């Protein structure tokens, strides 16, 4: 494979679409690879592993707790639930509403979530009481998926994203419990991670959420490395590609692939 730039370069020659791209050491937040990685891309689903960092900090603070069910309606539920559809009758925990959120990228149990932590504007303030001053919500599933050419809403930066997901899970901003809570939820991705192994060479770690939505947009948030160590944080997002989704999940593979054949920096 290309050397990652050469190949990201590549990848938006070919799918006709603009691809966001930061590689980022997980213990320093030293940036090692970047590529538009300031400019904004829908964040889809990729959403929802920020959405259960802002849960966790609640249960930290004593005003959520993981084991609380609740008892939800048909009414409550957009497209694409397969979790929170088969428990109408006796509802979720919080902590199986983030596993299906995350791991099941279950929309419905991401809006019962979101209105726990006060809406788009709730999350959007997190966002910013970490100090991520760039990455906004706006929206609630499945609507937050739009990707309107130019639109602002629902967007972040590949480098604010990451930024993010190294506070979230190593700054001590959470608890060890519920540092280690994200990341286990990360680990036990069921959309993509399977996948992901099936083709990573062995000894390569993966956790990850992924994201799809219209106009082409496509994307993932990954901890990845070699030694079977989350070594570093990969965000890549994908806009405006009329691609099919084979392609955009093979080029995002491909980046992935110029990556691990040339890891050392
Ligand atoms: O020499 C390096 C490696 O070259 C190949 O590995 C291939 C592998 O066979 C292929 O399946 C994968 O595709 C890429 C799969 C990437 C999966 C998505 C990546 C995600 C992860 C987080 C970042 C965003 C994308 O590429 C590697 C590198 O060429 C060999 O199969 C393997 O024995 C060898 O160790
Ligand atoms: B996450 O990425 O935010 C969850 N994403 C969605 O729910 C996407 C569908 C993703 C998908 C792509 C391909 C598939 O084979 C299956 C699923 N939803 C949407 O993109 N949208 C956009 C807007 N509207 C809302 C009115 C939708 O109906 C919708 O579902």
């Amino acid at each position: 494979s290309p050397q990652p730039l050469e190949q990201i370069k590549l990848s938006e020659s070919q799918l006709s679409g603009r691809v966001g791209m930061i590689e980022m050491d997980l213990a320093s937040g030293r940036t090692l690879t970047a590529w538009r990685a300031d400019e904004r891309f829908p964040m889809m689903s990729t959403f929802k592993v920020v959405l259960c960092g802002a849960v966790l900090a609640r249960v930290d603070a004593g005003d959520e707790q993981l084991e609380r069910k609740i008892h939800y309606r048909q009414q409550d539920l957009v497209d694409y639930s397969p979790v929170s559809e088969k428990h109408l009758a006796d509802g979720m925990t919080v902590g199986e509403l983030c596993a299906a959120a995350i791991t099941m990228s279950d929309n419905s149990a991401a809006n019962l979530l979101l209105a726990t932590v006060g809406g788009p504007a709730g999350l959007t303030a997190f966002l910013r009481q970490i100090g991520d001053n760039v990455t906004r919500l706006d929206r609630w599933e499945t609507e937050l998926n739009e990707a309107l050419p130019g639109d602002a809403r629902d967007t972040t930066t590949p480098a604010s994203m990451a930024a993010t997901l190294r506070k979230l899970l190593t700054s001590q901003r959470l608890s060890a419990r519920s540092q280690r809570q994200l990341l286990q939820w990360m680990v036990d991705d069921r959309v993509a991670g399977p996948l992901i192994r099936s083709v990573l060479p062995a000894g390569w770690f993966i956790a990850d959420k992924t994201g799809a939505g219209e106009r082409g947009a496509r994307g993932i948030v990954a901890l990845l490395g070699p030694n079977n160590k989350a070594e570093r944080i990969v965000v890549i997002y994908l806009r405006d590609t009329p691609a099919s989704m084979a392609e955009r999940n093979q080029q995002i593979a491909g980046i992935g692939a110029a990556l691990i054949e040339h890891w050392q920096r």
